């Protein structure tokens, strides 16, 4: 349940707003924006959390070089703002977390699976379209409405605890409740809605008086946590090998050797590449062989025709962060967190300043 404070422990942190290729593929790690947070299409996420603090949208894209988004998040997902999952068919977005807080809108359009152990929404949650489908196996604080419509369906898993101010369920829609799951509704709705619920053994309690359950603190915790106190406006650093333009600390003391490349306006990797042949002394033709921690503040873009996979982390301590593929939008990018060495660790905390609060 505890959420990371430093940028180190993130496979992506984004200062700023945050706008992912896509076919981005995540391992481990946290990702985080401080702005708002547009995840392409074809993520494939195995994370610990996903925050942003502003607007969350997710794409679809039916390009047949791309595929179906399917992100797993371990503990948290925030979204300070709406979360929007958008629709092209014949695509599916698939979310799989333990917590979600929406502190305003969620609204699912975009096929899927969505399941969430505990789900907390300050305003409306609203499923519109054929092959919509959310699970809840906990718990559900809704302070609007779950609007259920065109095809999408809810299902409140067994012994589930859900309290919403309003329900509306048409168009071929249902709600679900499995053995022993507890729906409290603060109104009551009408009757088309009423005969779109299948109640297989729980209970409804319409037009309740229930208090709702508030936000795990964890919650309040990252809405009140400024996750860039400290950082310092100073460039960071540039050397004169490599590419002019780059900097470079290396840690051989490991094998294999980890790498923090520092771009000020942007790393492109080709560049990053003539960066760390250099300060490794050795020929480099691509990243696999090595633990990498890519940071700028600017964009970041690969310009292999091909997938580029990466051990390590990429952090913008820029405005806004762009990860962008040039050979082909669809090249895609694999990323397995790996938390950087003391050395590297300390390296980037007095080049950046980042002290997160004790
Ligand atoms: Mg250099």
């Amino acid at each position: 349940t505890s959420v990371p404070s430093s940028p180190l422990d993130y496979a992506i942190f984004s200062k700023g707003a945050l706008n992912t290729n896509k076919n981005l593929t995540v391992e481990n790690g946290s990702v985080y924006s401080g702005g708002d947070l547009t995840i392409d299409g074809g993520a494939v996420f195995n994370i610990d959390n996903l925050i942003s603090k502003g607007e969350m949208v997710i794409n679809q894209d039916s390009d047949s070089r791309c595929r179906d988004n399917n992100i797993v998040v371990r503990n948290i997902i925030y979204v300070e703002k709406s979360l929007k999952a958008n629709r092209i068919s014949p695509r599916s977005t698939n979310i799989d977390a333990k917590t979600i807080y929406v502190g305003q809108e969620m609204q699912l359009y975009g096929a899927g699976s969505y399941k969430f152990v505990q789900l907390f929404s300050d305003s409306n949650v609203k499923l519109a379209g054929p092959g919509v489908n959310m699970e809840v196996s906990t718990l559900a604080s809704i302070r609007g409405t779950l609007e259920v419509i065109d095809g999408a369906t809810v299902t409140l898993k067994s012994n589930s605890a859900v309290y919403c101010n309003s329900l509306v369920v048409r168009n071929g829609s249902r709600l679900i409740l499995e053995n022993g799951a507890k729906l409290y509704l603060a109104t009551t709705p009408d009757a088309s809605t009423i005969i779109s619920i299948q109640n297989n053994g729980g209970t409804i309690s319409y037009s309740s008086s229930f208090s709702y359950p508030s936000p795990p603190a964890e919650i309040d915790e990252i809405r009140n946590r400024d996750y860039t106190s400290g950082l310092l406006t100073t460039p960071l650093p540039a050397d004169s090998v490599g590419s002019n333009q780059l900097g470079s600390t290396a840690d051989t003391s490991q094998t294999p050797p980890q790498i923090v490349i520092y771009g000020e306006s942007y790393i492109n990797d080709n560049e990053a590449r003539i960066e760390i042949s250099a300060r490794l002394g050795s020929p480099i033709v691509d990243f696999s062989t090595l633990q990498l921690h890519l940071i700028s503040r600017g964009n970041i873009t690969f310009v292999g025709g091909g997938l580029t996979i990466m051990n390590g982390s990429i952090i913008s301590l820029g405005s806004t962060f762009n990860i962008n593929a040039t050979g082909n939008p669809y090249a895609g990018l694999t990323l397995k967190y790996q938390m950087p060495s003391p050395p590297i660790q300390q390296d980037i905390e007095s080049n950046t300043g980042i002290q997160p609060s004790q």
